[PDB]
């Protein structure tokens, strides 16, 4: 699973404090060093012999090989009695989607702080051949440093486990064509989707909730294959700038031939603006408080 | 399936031998007690914890198939631990059997599989199924050289996969439409056959499929560069032009530019005047 891994109980490095919650899969608890107070977040999966071990495999390398100030630090794992522990970043305030449920809608400089910081994330990502998938409120922490980290690889991991399954079991292919044997290697879809996903989390944290979040998923599903589709948009007009809603409208591009990358996306008049600093976020903490 | 017989097959067929499967399960050889016909028996072992998502897509496409150009479907049974698909059994077993030992096809006779493939293919692409599995090794053909397509194993377990990605799919609110599209669709559609069939003309013709002697993983690597360059005949001087342009028109790397099966069947190879089943009668003779 991790040539790095200890094969020590984490609990005789921390003091497991509390069950903060889940990701995608496992239990993620609250934990503190033993002897200097330093808090960790510790994510725990259940590890057997007989388990297919490829996704936790992918999701700590996604974790090991990342070396970003926009994605939550990794400090190492952990393999005890049938027990994977994955410990990162204890970020303080928690994610977005705990901080606009306490302070409510965000303000439009905060959402351009964030979006950026974001942005930046993903073109790292990207740049590395890593597709997150899992872009949302709940996986972007806020840390006690006011800085923007995205979380849960989960999704990513399990997405790449599946397509190296695929390749294992696509049998000869001298008969394939050319863009059955494109799906089998690639997927169907690129990193793309993750800037549409940052075009649905601006809109969650200006409105504290998705567009269509009251619709049935598989009614939600099924309209984005029909033919006059049409993407979502900010309900109220006059709350926000022009650069807020051209920020919606171009990453919300429905062609994906069209949609922008991340770092075309970083010129872009939302995030370029001049007053976008940490000084937004550490004003949005102190908020919380 | 609901019609599915609680009974030993062994009850109205006589198991011959066991001839090896397709994609997944074995084949028996086998006769009908009463009529003396043959049938092919595919069988499939079970075990009280199995997924049968993929056994159940695969009876469903062949049980809903009606036409001339597709093996017939003569049920299901269930018994001491094993389902067993009846199907039309075709003497002379498939088109790989046959070139095996007969060698090269002739352009007429590749003309005629091509017409009578394109027509199965258009059916089963109008009733919104794809084959996946296009190769002279599923293409089979009766004592009178008539042509049945087979295998729907890899349909059934594509279609399968795609039913666990809508179970498994979690909240959509911040997945991107082409995200949604393949969860539910799948990332091609029915055109790959079409592409299969032109490789499928070229192995009738050569013995080997292109690229045949180059490893797997190159093959598929090669495919999804955006300098590809579709396949071709080797010997130019060996066909007509006709042949020439059916392996391009059908081997268009472009998906939106491929033409569908009905557009095919108006193709100046396969409209030909005279395609018959005597061509592949004559390529049965060359066998005996
Ligand atoms: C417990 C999780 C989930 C519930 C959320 N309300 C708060 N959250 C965190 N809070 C404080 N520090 C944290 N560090 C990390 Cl990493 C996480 C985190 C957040 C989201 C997904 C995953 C995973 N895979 C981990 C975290
Ligand atoms: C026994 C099989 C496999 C080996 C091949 N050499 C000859 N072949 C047949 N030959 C004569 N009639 C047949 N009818 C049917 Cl159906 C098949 C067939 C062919 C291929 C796959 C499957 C399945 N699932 C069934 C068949």
């Amino acid at each position: 699973v991790d040539p790095d891994i200890f094969n020590r109980d984490p609990r005789d490095h921390y003091d497991l404090l509390q069950r903060l919650g889940g990701g995608t899969y496992g239990e993620v608890f609250k934990a503190r060093d033993k002897v200097s107070g330093d808090l960790v977040a510790l994510k725990m999966v259940k590890m057997e012999p007989d388990d297919d071990v490829s996704t936790l495999q992918k999701e700590i390398l996604i974790l090991k090989t990342c070396r970003h100030a926009n994605i939550v630090a990794y400090h190492g794992s952990y393999l005890w009695l049938q027990k994977l522990w994955i410990c990162m970043e204890f970020c303080g305030a928690g994610s977005l989607q705990d901080i606009y449920q306490v302070t409510g809608s965000l303000s439009e400089l905060q959402i351009s702080y964030v979006c950026r910081e974001v942005l930046q994330g993903l073109a790292y990502l990207h740049s590395q051949k890593k597709i997150h998938r899992d872009i949302k409120g709940a996986n972007i922490l806020i840390n006690d440093a006011g800085e923007v980290r995205l979380a849960d690889f989960g999704i990513s991991a399990q997405i790449g486990a599946e397509l190296a399954r695929r390749l294992e079991f696509i049998g000869t292919p001298y008969w394939m064509a050319p863009e059955v044997a494109a799906v089998a290697l690639k997927g169907g879809y690129n990193e793309l989707c993750d800037i549409w996903s940052l075009g649905i989390t601006a809109i969650e944290l200006a409105e504290l909730q998705p567009p269509l979040f009251d619709v049935h998923p598989l009614r939600v599903l099924f309209l984005m294959t029909k033919s006059g589709y049409q993407p979502p948009r900010l309900k109220e007009k006059g709350k926000w700038s022009a650069a807020f809603h051209n920020f919606i409208k171009v990453t919300l591009t429905k062609s994906p031939k069209k949609r922008p990358s991340a770092t075309k996306m970083l010129s872009h008049q939302l995030v370029s603006q001049p007053g976008l600093n940490r000084g937004l976020i550490l004003d949005l903490l102190d908020k919380l408080k």
